[PDB]
């Protein structure tokens, strides 16, 4: 292997220079599967990569797990294996009371709420999505006609006190974010993730092209706790991207 | 008058909802003159204000002199007359040895260098430009066939020591900016210029429009210190991107 | 020309080694008329330059626009074209309810809330005025008797949420400034502008000497919205730092 | 299932109050084999949970993933099933000479180079380890006799860059952290590690107990990039203290 | 003398390589007099030095007057003289309303409230104990029976505003502060002291070991003015780090 | 007593609004006995206290000892007894080579290299003096005769790494120091000192008046440990300027 975590080498990826993530490692194959002749290269924590090939050019699907730390390995060590375009594919959750579960969301740039990012750029640097790859997908949203929302995304480093939530063992959230969830809102922020800050923000400071999409799990302004169409379109925004 | 500093009432926009926001109060009217039916509004400090015609559609056209400060007075002052859209023109340094003089860049966020954004939004906020303002900006400049690049600008509250300038009357610069250019270089950003930070940010955290295009007027890889056919390329473009967002 | 943004040069200065800065474009000639032998030199973007003479000797008048950024280049440039002592002169919100509308206030040093005084020096700098300055500059105020408060001065790179302003598009102030002209009142502050920390600070920090006198034309206690004493000071003071 | 991310619930536990949380899913069995009575319980994402037994006491063990947030994810999660202990054990890269692959590392307190513990108090809060669960780690490892070292570990959130790692797509470290390591080798840093920072800081400020202790893989003194035996040891460590805090 | 401060020499030290660090001169000679052929050394500014005895081996109580910058000075020029463990013993208002007048906190790290840590690491650095210390003085205090406390302690440059005191010369707090009691015993913060911040981070990041300990003298629940077991502890924990 | 550290009473001062505050304990006594009827008032850590009386007025003296934090404590408690006035005195070395030893340093505002001051202020609020204690001081300079200068000081919360000294027990500056004297130097600030920042920064925020003078004993950019004797002699001359600022501050 290549590669220290990933446990891969450049020939696994047979001249890829394009990944889609998506955060789960279970989901991986899912999405592949979506692909022609899918076939599972490796996994290791919780990393799991699959080929596949998308109009006759191999493709790669790369699970990060949660948050921005894994995320940086996979990225990085992708990157090392000849990866030059990203596209994200995570669930979230809306903090707009007019966005509903099984909307699909589209980043144009991620409020920092993360931990390493900055190790790639220090905070005045914006976590921008590549414009090429945010066309792509609301493009490929547009398409297939599901309902999608372009913005700002809130990219936490936590799912309970970074993103507000009070349903929790201690009940409290530090005093740095108690009030910060209206305060997003109040700034048209869409919704809360975690990998899309450090994702956009280590890609747009190196010269590899990101994008990121969600579909909705949960609406915020109703509940903390939650109870494909986005699949579709990262998929189809990949063919785009080729 | 409306508002306390540009001297106009909602009256004098008759129902205008974009604004070109040049940084220069002479060059409003240049270009004004490129649409129909150009009219000067009003002209008070930095601010000078024409209102023109597009598709017989109302525009306005505004200054809003250099620096965030100022730019978020013209900016906050529209807002309240009724703009919903901002398109930024500008001239800049590249700081890239691959883009050259003449060339067109779109901004699509900015490296926060700046004071005003953060009475907008706190650091971590991005200073990203507006998606559908982004596009007719990008598709303007593919329709004049003008060669260009869409990425990230730096935005500075100064025009010296934040762009490591180091010719200058003290021949120095504060510890923070010291090799600050060549990391912005290595992070791939195109240029620097001193007013999107604060646009983009007040706007994306408004639900306000707001993009950004500048013509490189010089290449910082050369020179420190700094072409009329560029700024008529960019300005060329902005007004065909304000046709696209009526 | 000299320089790149003023179109000045050493030339046109005639030996001038001090400028009275107003912000306002407009109020430069007003300002020159009151000197001897008053003679535009440019104008060019926010920046209008007349050169005039005070006692025998030649004085520049410039303006900086508003806000530090256009402050930093009208300084640097005036610097290097020999300028080294800056008086600054201004229009302010008193935030003290015992401050009236055309009161004459004198800053001592400058609560940094501005970006660009942070590319001269970091935070813990004091945006401190030059001793000479300000006592010429209180001096001044006392011998034509004009009403004067002495004492420090919030600079905000904003007029609106910077200064607390809630009359906007938007009604809102971020939270970091959120109950802060009560701060300041409450620590003694006196006023809001938006040049003084700028100005100050780059000055303090490169051996110029700077000194800030503004004119009362609100009281914030009573209002957001506004409905020569000081131009008089202003030129005295020159007079005695000459 | 009681949680939404684990797939657990507060039955499955069977009133356990301990957790051994290893960071990859894959050595979540090998350790709970160790114990009596091993279950596997669940197994989403990275989380995989399984419940043994050690002196006639039910204990969880459940991997957290790479980094702080899917740590305080698994963490917080535990919490409200029950468990109120949480030893964590790792592999870890020293950065002091004197400390060799084989050795085990007991944190004390962590440097706080992370984002999620942030999410739970503000920097100045120390990432300090319980005084029991260190007491009875140090306390393991004297037992089976391992060279051990106690002190201050550095907690990054990135593999690359936050440990100044060179070799790398870019072969650039970002400004705040180029010559970082040198630092807190000067400072007697041990080791870095990616999940200290968030578990420390969130146990800390919670009234949850948390102790440290890694198997030192790697020397960043010889080498970046990166036996089975040092890992042995320090297993065998983390379940003889989970025996003492029960 | 070979420091610049605390008027020792290495000679004075006669071997000693532990030394217990209380706050206040006047209790020097009194820590001492619990030890063996205790001799005064030297006394200037705030800092006293006595030198004793136990079980057969040299000690020094020395003071640092109140906050992390005189610490620092003593810690430094302890360390110049051969000290290698630092024993902190000081008086604390607890903040948690289980902890009486009387208690004793052992203190496992402090949260950073001081500007003298900064001068020796940066704030993500933790504030920690030496685990022998600790060990040390928790043991020592089961001993002698005293009851006892052990955990985090918030560490303040200032004794008003910094612990949150209201009856002050002008009764405000600082925005920052504002609160901030409560937020501490939210986290389980136990008390309030002013130099543990900088005698743990300047010991813990330069190879020297330190302790905390201290006694109860105020429930700041009840009270913010207030109206011996801890020296015997940290005797006796001195005893043990020999 | 009426304050926690520094065992006074209201009463104690004779109702007195103006306070002289030196570092250090045992130069309390020598600067209150230049003025008349000096009485020791009280004497607890490194708060030590005498009262004398100026021109007819009752003035306190205080010692502060070394730092924001017991400064912040002295400040406050004397001011909860009635104190308005404070004017800092104090030896210091320079950083600037023009400036000698023997020579006098009036500070106009401080650099906040100090914890405290943010107790009282955030960061960009400027640690700045009052310009009636800072005229008092210049005038009081400019009457006894010493050469002075006017101008930024660097106040820090340790003597050593603050301040960039190499020569410790580890020999290490942390990264934040590391090349900063040569960055105040540059931009003008003319010494270090230790309490300065919280001093200005807690009056000033506060409507309470405070000044700062002190005599240059050191010069970090010569070699050159001047003496034992020109050392006494400074500090005499500098405290002969204080005295004599507070009388023109009464
Ligand atoms: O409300 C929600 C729904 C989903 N996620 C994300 C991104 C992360 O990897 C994982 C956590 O559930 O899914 C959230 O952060 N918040
Ligand atoms: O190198 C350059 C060229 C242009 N500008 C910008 C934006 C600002 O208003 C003005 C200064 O020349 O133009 C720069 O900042 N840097
Ligand atoms: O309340 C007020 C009145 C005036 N100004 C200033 C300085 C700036 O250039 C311009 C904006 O009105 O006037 C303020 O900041 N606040
Ligand atoms: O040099 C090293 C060796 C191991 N780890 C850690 C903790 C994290 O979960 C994972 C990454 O390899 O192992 C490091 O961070 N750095
Ligand atoms: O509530 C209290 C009681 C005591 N001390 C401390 C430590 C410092 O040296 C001195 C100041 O009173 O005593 C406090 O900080 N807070
Ligand atoms: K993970
Ligand atoms: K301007
Ligand atoms: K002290």
């Amino acid at each position: 292997s290549d590669v220290f975590h990933l446990g891969l080498t450049k020939n696994d990826l047979q001249g890829a220079t394009l990944a889609i993530v998506p955060g789960d490692p279970d989901r991986v194959e899912k999405i592949a599967a979506l692909m022609d002749k899918p076939v599972k290269l490796a996994s290791h924590r919780e990393f799991t990569t699959w080929r596949a090939e998308l109009d006759g050019k191999p493709v790669i699907v790369c699970s990060t797990g949660i948050g921005g730390p894994s995320t940086s390995i996979a990225v990085e060590e992708l990157a090392q294996l000849g990866i030059r375009t990203f596209l994200r594919i995570g669930t979230t959750g809306a903090i707009q009371p007019h966005i509903n579960v099984g909307d699909v969301l589209v980043t144009t740039a991620s409020v920092r709420l993360d931990g390493a990012s900055l190790h790639f750029a220090p905070l005045e640097f914006p976590a921008v999505a590549d414009f090429e790859c945010t066309t792509a997908l609301v493009e490929a949203a547009k398409s297939i006609g599901a309902t999608t929302h372009v913005g700002v995304t809130a990219s936490s480093d936590t799912f309970y006190p970074g993103q507000e939530r009070y349903d929790t063992y201690s009940g409290r959230v530090v005093r740095h974010f108690k009030g910060s969830m209206e305060e997003w809102q109040a700034m048209g922020v869409m919704n809360y993730e975690m990998e899309s800050a450090t994702l956009l923000t280590m890609c747009a400071s190196q010269g590899l092209r990101a994008g990121m999409v969600a579909g909705v799990i949960v609406n915020r302004t109703q509940q903390e706790i939650p109870n494909s169409h986005a699949v579709k379109i990262v998929v189809e925004a990949a063919r785009r991207l080729l």
